[PDB]
């Protein structure tokens, strides 16, 4: 079943990391959790809180990499959009990572992730 | 004393737009408002909702461009870091803007803003 952009939806990226969207309130404010599974990365396998916004098919979400088990001294923010291609829902995003203690915008890391529907 | 990343701190960028940080809770989760004053832009002069995170000197914040007076059908996300120059606090950021209904990450707009302390 094609998954739409809703509360209680999960999405897995090319690293195997999952965004678990928990609530989307009447204003479109988002809560959820993120589990990182990128091979060799720190802060894997434990849930990090997420907040953000949904506006139709546009979405932003952000996670601070500090939880009860591990810190990675940074914050990731994703901007992107929902699309249905090949009969499956996905969230295509660009992201920025800012590290605590930075002194230059050149230190902000940039990339892109695509998150496919998952159960 | 230079303003730090605290609850009830305000920051104005090069276009005259202001981030009004309301709360920063014990986990560093942020709430606030944003007023856009960029010349020639839509969604000026009214408050938009903000959420995000603070981690030491790292900060992310994001606003959905919908309120009770005007929609701009999009979401902006800023990623940045705090610096203290000459006793002025400021936040150096890179931002991404995603529009509802987008179909390619090439449609996400990007720029650079520095938000400096204001009273």
């Amino acid at each position: 079943m094609a998954q739409e952009l809703t509360a209680m939806s999960a999405w897995v990226n090319q690293d195997g990391s999952t965004l678990y969207i928990n609530s989307i309130n009447a204003q479109g404010e988002l809560t959820g959790s993120y589990i990182n599974r990128a091979a060799g990365a720190a802060c894997q396998n434990s849930p990090y809180p997420v907040n953000g916004w949904v506006f139709g098919t546009a979405i932003s979400f952000s996670t601070k990499w500090l939880n009860s088990v591990e810190s990675c001294n940074s914050i990731t923010s994703w901007s992107g959009f929902y699309i249905n291609t090949g009969g499956q829902g996905k969230i295509s995003t660009l992201w920025q990572l800012v590290v605590n203690g930075s002194s230059s915008p050149s230190q902000i890391l940039k990339g892109q992730d695509v998150f496919s529907q998952t159960s």
